[PDB]
């Protein structure tokens, strides 16, 4: 009689562990996590893991987690993260819990430079993050240098020799002071409001190439498909909202965008490995279904 498998699921700010059955499905496991967290806006999330070959991967709901080549470790390692992003944080993130998990994930991303962010904006962001952690600024508790141990800015901004840490840190203090009567909840939501407008926010980039053989970037967001030149991942060269796409399919390393736009050329591009296009497709499918449920429903 088969022994249970140990699994470790980690949210941005929590450690969860379960004892799964040899025949448990990704869906049943997802069900457990969500029920345990009390998350309701489930359509945004999913479970992430690394496969035996080393790649990061999204867990398939409709299968036995045991049949998904997830790198064998004692407690199996899983990461609960947001897979899809809303079009407007304010209208779609209702639960206080969902709001927090998005703030925590987006912040990390900013902090790692995964999402470009102008220095002055970065400081402005950092200030809300502290109002959320340290509450209101009290001159007696929050003595100067109360942040010198915090990770607040990306390493990219600190490289601004125009100022120094303590300088940058007091810049943030100014903005912290200005946020006095602000709730924790509200501050995290302002952070999200400011970050959702950043060009690189919510877009999944993929290294691609066209007929010509030229390097190109492919972005999949909640709103459609964007093709970026190489030196610029902020501003698209050609776009394709979900309401402008008639059909998208891939051949081996062949991707065809069929535009609803009756008298417009099909856009075609080639992606490196096959398992890549496989995932690019899954995202398109997802952001598309989420795009519809926002209108037609
Ligand atoms: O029939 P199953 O048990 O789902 O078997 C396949 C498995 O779930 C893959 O992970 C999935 O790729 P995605 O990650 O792109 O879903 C593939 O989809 P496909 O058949 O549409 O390639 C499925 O066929």
């Amino acid at each position: 009689m088969p022994k249970p498998i140990n699994v470790r699921v980690t949210t941005m700010d929590a450690e969860l562990e379960f004892a799964i059955q040899p025949n448990t499905t990704g869906k049943q496991l997802f069900d457990q996590v969500v029920k345990t967290v009390g998350l309701r806006e489930v359509w945004f999330f999913g479970l992430q893991y690394v496969d035996s070959k080393g790649y990061s991967t999204w867990l398939k709901l409709n299968k036995k987690v045991t049949q998904q080549d997830v790198k064998k470790e004692n407690p199996l390692q899983f990461k609960f993260r947001a897979k899809f992003f809303p079009e407007d944080v304010s209208e779609e993130l209702i639960q206080e819990i969902t709001q927090r998990l998005f703030f925590l994930q987006v912040k990390e991303a900013i902090l790692n430079d995964e999402i470009y962010c102008p220095p002055e904006t970065a400081v402005l962001l950092a200030s809300y993050a502290v109002q959320a952690k340290y509450g209101d600024y009290n001159k007696e508790i929050h003595k100067p240098g109360y942040l010198a141990n915090d990770r607040l800015l990306p390493q990219r901004v600190l490289e601004q020799h125009k100022l120094t840490k303590e300088q940058w840190e007091e810049r943030i203090q100014n903005w912290h002071e200005e946020h006095r009567g602000m709730l924790r909840e509200d501050s995290m939501m302002e952070y999200l409001k400011i970050a959702q407008d950043l060009e690189m926010y919510g877009v999944n980039y993929f290294e691609i190439k066209n007929k010509k053989g030229t390097e190109l970037w492919l972005g999949v967001d909640a709103l459609g498909l964007n093709i970026y030149e190489h030196d610029d991942k902020l501003t698209p060269k050609i776009g394709f909202p979900w309401s402008e796409i008639r059909n998208i399919s891939f051949n081996d390393k062949k991707f065809v965008i069929k535009p609803i736009d009756k008298k417009a050329p099909d856009f075609v591009f080639y992606a490196p490995r096959l398992r890549i296009n496989k995932r690019i497709l899954a995202l398109c499918m997802g952001n598309h279904e989420l795009y519809m449920r926002r209108r037609k429903p």
